[PDB]
């Protein structure tokens, strides 16, 4: 038994459906909203759980020329699998690893003057191609970046003394673009104020999903949409303000493997935490918190053949128990997360149950779930355990 | 070839393989006449099923348990020749793959076994090893009545290809006080005593293996305690054995900043300093399994206890620090000690969950760096 060429096999009835056509459709919404901007598709964190390689490849087939990721590992993973678009690493590379970024033609973020000096000291001469750099400006977020104009200017002057270093881009990031209030306006003005005190690079970018949906920002020539490429609004506020429709791309599915009848007194799962009072039927699903369906999901509702059914007892590492009508039997499929916003199984409802935001619900989905990709009538599978 | 031994962000898990071997050896010493069926499901509770199983085989392990056939096949592809039991329910259509790869399966019901027989094509002619699951009170998978148990064995006995290798059950409340565990154990014996006995008889998880002998059983299924964690505080308080925690979660500071009074940090402006205070940016976030709820917890930067402030992002965490902290300083987010403000159990309290889930949350983006004496090995799954 060896690695599959085209589609990985899988041997448990629990999986993610990933709609690639939905993702392309959402990408096309953004390029239509911003027809004179490069759409720098954010595919960090394995494309928010969907699969960075498959998504990037599909987006390239639909005109994408630039991607952003969090780490160099994520960028190298894209390169190993044939992605030839430009890639920006948004996080801070360790200076000792500078030669690997140059070798693989990956653009890096400059967060400070000190970093840039360390990075220069670690350039061996063995990789002689150009190093593309995007300078991060802190305009009030308080995270990564240069916050003062003098330092910004000094960094550009350093880059200009080395023919190997290219000032490719400058960028910032919004803290509160998905809530009402003036902070986003103020950050945008500050960003312009700084960028106007120096020579301008090829790429100027500031907008995440929320900023791309709420503002033009004519000054910028590129956008960095993440979560909304995959079909989710970054907040309720944004969803309510904008008229564009986004298509959710994920379903989370599992099939019932056994049904049982509990008599009054009998309990289910760890800690005897649900005790039957009547004759009630239960269904066992082969999915649990090691898959990202966390323990707190106890008491939520899932969709078994159209019927709304309560998750009862403790969610285990590998199993979930569901209270069901008598007609439910082994083999019936269950929607745990649905590809619709207005659903009791929406990502947002699951997020409310987990006391978190949609972003985290998607990132929780573990390596043990196969991803089954849909592209028209084509179907292919990634199962990380068998790669 | 991959670059899976390399990694390019300063955030990672240290996995102490000697600790794991040490804990395995504790269990075999507590149960000297039993096979220790090491539970390495869910990627060995986040440590890495392949590397752990391989290391345990080097230290005498002959039998493993996993949740799924995918997990079992993953072990076979990477050189594991021990016996493997799949604890979950295989889809009947996939029966030939279990036979081909010499993987034992769980029988949860009489109906499953009939479906499984119907899907045996004849192309894989080796024996199919079966362990019958008995539901003795847990209310999850398995057979709950003695007659059904007997009928299943009688079916297995009519086919030369099917072997009755084992019988087992599982405890619901072995980690809390009360009679339930005793009652389930007696029920298990009562059922097993009404039929011919198989080679393997097993009922004890970590908690059961630490609290009871169960002479009737000849194999144990310890999971979380192999990795150095007690299944509950109750068990920890009752038992005299010492378990060695095997995981650290580490990240290095990538940038420091000084905030003036008024200035804020992260999403939603949830934090403002009001005094000259220094912050450190860590390259780790909730996409790594360090969830948003960790805001307000404490981490260890060069010995100093420091508050996680602001929103935890997908890829970054912000920490309030003393002025002497600088880029490159390492930070312990989870520590390999039980009595630590960074213990797995304290992190579990913060997450309003149990230690099991804290470990399973740790995502594929974190490299695992294994220590075996002075030898070092790295898995970075992105660069397979
Ligand atoms: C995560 C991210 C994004 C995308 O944000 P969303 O569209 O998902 O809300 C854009 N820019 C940076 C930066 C820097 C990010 O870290
Ligand atoms: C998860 C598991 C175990 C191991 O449990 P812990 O020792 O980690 O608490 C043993 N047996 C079965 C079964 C059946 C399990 O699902
Ligand atoms: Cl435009
Ligand atoms: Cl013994
Ligand atoms: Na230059
Ligand atoms: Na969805
Ligand atoms: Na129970
Ligand atoms: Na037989």
């Amino acid at each position: 038994y060896k690695k599959a060429g085209f589609s990985d096999k899988y041997y448990r009835s629990a999986y993610m459906n990933v709609d690639l056509n939905a993702v392309a459709s959402n990408f096309k919404v953004f390029s239509t909203l911003h027809p004179n901007k490069t759409v720098m598709a954010v595919v960090k964190a394995n494309a928010y759980g969907l699969g960075s390689v498959k998504v990037a490849r599909h987006l390239m087939e639909n005109g994408a020329t630039f991607f952003a990721v969090a780490t160099l590992d994520e960028a190298i993973e894209l390169r190993m699998h044939g992605i030839t678009a430009k890639i920006l690493v948004l996080g801070v590379l360790p200076a000792k690893d500078i030669d690997k970024a140059i070798q693989h033609r990956v653009a890096l973020t400059v967060p400070s003057k000190q970093w840039l000096k360390e990075a220069i000291k670690n350039i061996s001469g063995e990789q002689e191609k150009k190093l593309w750099l995007h300078i991060k400006l802190d305009t009030g977020m308080g995270r990564l970046g240069i916050k003062d104009t003098n330092t910004y200017q000094e960094v550009i002057e350093i880059i200009q003394q080395y023919e190997q270093l290219v000032f490719e881009g400058v960028f910032t990031h919004f803290a509160c673009a998905d809530e009402p209030g003036d902070m986003t306006t103020e950050q945008y003005q500050r960003f312009k104020d700084m960028v106007n005190e120096a020579i301008k690079p090829e790429y100027i970018h500031c907008q995440n999903s929320a900023g791309s949906l709420l503002m033009d920002c004519q000054f910028c020539n590129a956008i960095r949409p993440g979560i909304s490429l995959y079909g989710y609004y970054p907040s309720e506020y944004v969803q309510q303000k904008v008229k564009v429709h986004l298509k959710p791309s994920v379903q989370l599915i599992a099939n019932v493997v056994q049904t049982k009848t509990l008599q009054a007194g009998e309990s289910v799962s760890y800690g005897a935490t649900y005790t039957a009072t009547d004759p009630t039927t239960i269904a066992l699903l082969p999915i649990g918190y090691a898959d990202g369906y966390l323990r707190i999901m106890q008491g939520s509702f899932v969709n078994v053949n159209g019927h709304q059914c309560e998750v009862i007892g403790r969610v285990c590492m590998d199993q979930t128990i569901v209270k069901v009508p008598d007609q439910v039997k082994a083999g019936d499929s269950v929607i745990l997360i649905d590809n619709h916003r207005e659903s009791p199984q929406s990502v947002e409802v699951v997020a409310e149950k987990q006391h978190t935001i949609n972003y985290e619900v998607l990132c929780n989905l573990s390596r043990r779930l196969p991803r089954i990709y849909h592209d028209g009538d084509q179907r292919f599978v990634t199962n990380e355990l068998l790669k």
